[PDB]
């Protein structure tokens, strides 16, 4: 019963400050005006041990599947190459990837009937609200 209260499918409806997250990681142009403009429905579902977290997109689909605690490789829908832990803190999904030397961290929460995910890489945070679909 691990995260039950994030399983379902998700659609995002809001975005704030997403562009300059985006650049503070390294995005470039094309990519950050294509991908900002995508509205992605997450399907989270938990099956064992094992979490799945699947974005789909009009610009990618990508999915990971982990245990908590133990790292995982990552391709991200930005093509980074990364290595990824992702852990429950406080009954919020707290996500680190680590690639070139660099970190950021994705924390996913239930807040009311929202999913919201923040995305931190150094002093820049962006939210993204998801709905129930
Ligand atoms: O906020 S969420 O989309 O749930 C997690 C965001 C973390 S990082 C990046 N996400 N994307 C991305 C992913 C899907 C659709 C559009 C953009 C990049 S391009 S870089």
């Amino acid at each position: 019963h691990m995260c039950d209260a994030f399983v379902g499918t998700w659609k995002l409806v809001s975005s704030e400050n997403f562009d300059d997250y985006m650049k503070e990681v390294g995005v470039g142009f094309a990519t950050r005006k294509v991908a900002g403009m995508a509205k992605p429905n997450m399907i989270i579902s938990v099956n064992g041990d094992v979490i799945t977290i699947k974005s789909e997109s009009t610009f990618k689909n990508t999915e990971i599947s982990f245990i908590l605690g133990q790292e995982f490789d990552e391709v991200t829908a930005d093509d980074r190459k990364v290595k990824s832990t992702i852990t429950l803190d406080g009954g919020v999904l707290v996500h680190v990837q680590k690639w070139d030397g660099k970190s950021t961290t994705i924390k996913r929460k239930r807040e009311d009937d929202k999913l919201v995910v923040e995305c931190v890489m150094k002093g820049v945070t962006s939210t993204r609200v998801y709905e129930r679909a």
